[PDB]
């Protein structure tokens, strides 16, 4: 059926390994030039944020054992090297971060990759977010796919309700963001990003992301109308959108929240969620949303002005929707 | 000459004793009902984001004993069993929280206090930001004054600089907050503020805060144009003000730069200060700067639309304008 | 059956209750003077460390409904004036930390509990550890009963393990312990511990424990051959004790390691576990047991100077045998 | 005078320099293959631990200027390319982590340094602890030498104390300490520490350590008589040594203390310091200390079994050491 490699077993794709488990698709391999099988087998049993596999894991004969779902395991520096082909020609994943363009994603293809998935935003690959765009997605043309930022696929949701309902004149972003990968315990080196290298755990480290401008390619009618930026916080996971836009039709509070609540129980169910509970960040640890509205941590200073609130698992909800979009692109072949 | 007791030895209250011994403001006594003067001297001499106190602490005769200073201590519950008349009648500064209406304050008054400054925002006392508008000060009318608060006091002295140069039509405003001693470990009791009561360590936790629409009471111009919120976050100290305005006048993102530099150096010198380098917020800590302006973390939309970022360390840059407005309200008397 | 009323609604109360649900005991009411219902539920229903409940819960004419189940929730301040008569006789488990004595705590008797069970170490009442004396509970003259410290029941079933089969000559132990409720946020009052009212999350504490020495109780031939202290770090659950011991009869470790995982196989099954995986703090979050011995973690110097090591959750697992204490208090009726 | 190159612009090169401007010893060069000159700058201007550097840093013309001081920079991979030898001959401080050994580091010698202080214990190079063994360096045949490990100078000088009194017949030794670079901000690869990997910051995580068994190469009398291991935990720096010993000669905890607090007074002044104070950790961050004996955290079972504390800040006190043994050592040629 629906068949499903790895490239990176980073927090990313062992995530994606785990959701493939939970809603029943095959991943027939998993490739990492650095973690050995018996490696995997620990990283991916137990998870400092995510609690233990609820399941088992094992090694045997080089290939990770899931549940007894026997994976096959490489250590290919080069995605050219990795012989999907030889293993049906699954869709694959591509989490490395290092093969973002369809130039350099196009390696797996020719050996072998039915289609590409690459988990982070790419300079030309088609974007989409689930709920959002993902009907423009076209198998004739689109071998290589984009699933943009954990972040757009936050605002996009919401920004489309709001924009549906009320029109966005123009909206600027700030995430309060958990610290990734990327960053450092203490004060270290990052080069083409200075804030970045110190100390995760110590800082509000104030960061730049595209991902506010880029919903426009995935809502063409908000291009150029939304920017912003990021603070990352000590936090190891969950991440929240605080969005102020102005809008052109005016809509009081409670007409604002009513339309949110109306597409979280309607078109954009299981993407879009809505809370008006006294909610905090790990209230929403492990949540498979895109986007969870928060209707009372939000405020208005008038019908058009507003500042608007919304959660997300910026490991787990990203990685529900990896696998959301692997399912609708094969309902389309 | 200026003479000051002081109501509570709480981290405001402490910080206060450190910013006069620094800048050579005599204070005469310390009330607190639960801090005996053996453990004031502990919890002074001791702490954990400012560092050891630089100078001697002791205890002698029921006085607490500071670089040669000897100090008055009291424990009375009520502010108007505080003895201020017997030991000349000081500038008072309250800082349990408890007190914060002019009648609750007169207390202090009625035994003895020639004047009072509440460390925190009052329903009804007149509010004061320094380099904002300390000369609406008024000797002959106001003997109970408030210094407002840390997040007001960040934002008043940018909003003042935007305002008077380009024109705030409309703003709102997120700070990014460090956690606080109102706050809890784990999650406990708080039931007045349930998010409040999530712990402080594991936790963004959205707050509600009417420091932005404060700055109205401040900057009458801006009464009604400004609201905003908080998140608090897992940093002990030091937060960050995040501004999104539309302006009047169109302005680049430079013009902006160059406005809030030139206020720096010349007329908001010593309360407002400016930065282009890649900061972050441990940089801030022990800073007496009321706000400092974060050139290149901020974003602009367009010359109309910006977000502007402004630092603060919310302890030691307010206490420090507590003592500042002190010595202002004594030049006055 | 076994009923069961809980006085405090704290993180233990709060635990426990979730531990009676999820082992079928029933709750007929919570008391807590501060904590009204509705706000139970808020509590009970998000946790910032161990999630969602995983059930439903809501608030119905002054009850708190758990799963369906009906429970009665009371306000008093005193015990005295709790009226466990009315509602059966149940248990009580006395969670608040402020009667822990038999005198104190038999105020709960006074008005219908058949018996009780304080949740802390208690000056005079017989005090338990499950797999260790349990067996040494008379129903004829213990009415008043206590679990012993989270720590207590960590070190004790290993102790026994070790003593039983080698010979404990004397021990020292030290605790690294997450932060808890007692703790503050910022430098703040403590004055009777001044270091635990310093900052919880920027500091690792040394703090003084009973626990080690308390096993002495449990386990009499260990009577002044324990004692130790505690470090509180900033995490926010999950402990672990280090146990330095002398031996009387030489023990290659390996020796240790097979004596410990035959225990937990055996006759401490669900209280004592074992593991030789390469496991941290967070590996251990929501797990039942009271001691979880990490063999590859301790080191020996020889064979009879050994520093053994095991994990306990200081919250579910401690829970987990309030439950099992009284499950088993009531099979002895 | 005495000259210093050093070999790496991590945490320890850019404290050591630190150190050299504090104690007016003349760095000539530093190398690092990855940080610039211009990054240098920032990353010395800027501590989140240690806060702003207190004079002035700047860079010109490829070289840093640290007030006034101009120091060259170079960005060579190979310590073979260093030219040691065109600017003086200067001892050399190598804090790369990767150059431990004899063999390797001898690649500073030859390209003309006249002398070698590895910042990490070494396999081979001899192993020096101010304050209790420098006096063993001879100039005639050792040109490369180490300053062992943070842990190990913090336990050297205390162990050295307590043998010379009484007597250590066994001891093992916990450390509770902060995180470093080597760790991971969530859960990453770390193939020969697996538990080094997991997130720093949300886990205790145990840790092998030869910091213990190394002092019985400082102090002979102890080889074979101590080792230990460590528990890293979410703080970024400070760190406790917890050492549990067995004493030849019985010692009262009075008596314990009142020989270490004589030994700080005296021959260990600057190496060893002593505190009754209710310290936390924070209150050693910036102490240039090796060890700081905590008489009252510490606590003994009988007048031969005793378990005694004491604080290292593992950054600035070992970074003081390594200038220390640089001092001294010229002081010998």
């Amino acid at each position: 059926e629906l068949t499903v490699g790895i490239n990176g077993f980073g927090r990313i794709g062992r995530l994606v390994l785990r959701v493939c488990m939970e809603k029943g698709i095959r991943v027939v391999a998993v490739n990492d030039p650095f973690i050995d099988p018996e490696y995997m087998v620990y990283m991916f049993k137990y998870d400092s944020t995510h609690g233990r596999y609820k399941g088992n894991v094992e090694h045997k004969n080089g290939q990770l054992v899931v549940d007894n779902l026997e994976i096959n395991t490489y250590q290919c520096k080069d995605p050219k090297e990795i012989p999907w082909s030889s293993i049906g020609n699954p869709y694959v994943v591509e989490c490395t971060g290092v093969y973002l363009s369809i130039e350099a994603a196009s390696a797996h293809i020719s050996s072998g990759a039915r289609r590409v998935v690459v988990t982070a935003p790419s300079p030309d690959a088609p974007m989409f977010v689930m709920g959002v765009n993902e009907k423009d997605y076209n198998p004739g043309s689109m071998t290589i796919v984009s699933n943009a930022s954990c972040t757009t696929n936050c605002l996009a949701p919401l920004a489309k309700v709001i924009h549906e309902n009320f029109g966005i004149v123009e909206g600027l972003m700030t995430t309060v963001h958990s610290y990734t990968a990327t960053q450092k315990t203490v004060d270290g080196p990052s080069k083409k990003d200075w804030r970045g290298g110190r100390g995760a755990h110590q800082n509000i480290i104030p960061s730049s992301t595209g991902a506010a401008k880029a919903v426009g390619k995935v809502i063409p009618e908000l291009k150029g109308k939304l920017t912003g930026m990021a603070f990352r916080v000590p936090t190891p996971n969950v991440s929240v959108v605080d969005l102020t836009c102005r809008l052109a039709k005016p809509a009081s509070y409670s007409a604002i929240t009513e339309a949110v609540k109306a597409a979280a129980k309607g078109p954009l169910a299981g993407i879009l969620a809505y809370t008006e509970d006294q909610v905090v960040s790990t209230d929403f640890n492990g949540n498979p949303h895109s986007s969870i509205f928060d209707a009372k941590a939000g405020i208005a200073l008038n019908d058009n002005f507003v500042k608007l609130v919304a959660w997300y698992d910026n490991e787990y909800g990203y990685s529900n929707r990896v696998v959301d979009l692997l399912r609708y692109m094969f309902s389309r072949e």
